[PDB]
């Protein structure tokens, strides 16, 4: 039960994560947070990998009030597609990504959210898993 880590608080947003993975923490942060969430937000994010990547997909849940707002899936690379990319890296590498996310801008309704983002890769193993809380204020 890896401890809860702040990802960032400041300008009306906060974001706290768990690591869901029951190997391992991991590192993340993000870059000028503010319950005006700018287009392409930057990121750091430290992980070792437990898994080898060829593929890798990026699942994001979210909920709200015990409500499912939206589900996500998407691809993030496949061996050198792109070649500035996590694929074709190796169990046991330490990986440091500083970054952004190609997120669009979203101006945060004031609440609470729970988010669940889950990194695998081609053969459905967990790479990384984090549940997160959102909160704009
Ligand atoms: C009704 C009210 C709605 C309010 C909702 C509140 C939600 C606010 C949450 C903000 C906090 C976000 C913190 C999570 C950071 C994740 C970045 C993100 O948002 O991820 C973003 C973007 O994901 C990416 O695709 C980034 C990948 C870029 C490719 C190369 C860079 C590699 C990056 C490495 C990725 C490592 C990931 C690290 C996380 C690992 C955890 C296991 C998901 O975007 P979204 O669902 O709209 O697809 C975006 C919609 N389009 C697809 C149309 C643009
Ligand atoms: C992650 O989920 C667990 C169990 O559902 C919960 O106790 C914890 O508060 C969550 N962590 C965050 C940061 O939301
Ligand atoms: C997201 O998926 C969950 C099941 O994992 C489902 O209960 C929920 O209705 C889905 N939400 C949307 C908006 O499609």
């Amino acid at each position: 039960g890896w401890p809860k880590h702040t990802a960032c608080n400041s300008g009306g947003l906060e974001v706290v994560y768990q690591s869901c993975d029951p190997l391992q923490d991991f590192g993340l942060s993000i870059d000028q947070c503010s319950k005006q969430i700018q287009s392409n937000l930057n990121i750091r994010f430290g992980i070792i990998l437990r898994q080898d990547i060829r593929k890798l997909f990026l699942d994001i849940t979210l909920m709200a009030k015990g409500s499912s707002i939206l589900n996500y899936s998407y691809p993030l690379c496949e061996e050198d597609q792109p070649k500035f990319s996590f694929c074709g890296r190796r169990k046991g590498e330490q990986i440091y990504y500083a970054g952004p996310v190609n997120n669009p801008g979203l101006d945060v309704p004031q609440g609470e959210y729970q988010l669940l983002l889950e990194l695998y890769n081609e053969n459905r193993a967990t790479v990384a898993c984090a549940n997160a809380t959102v909160t704009s204020s």
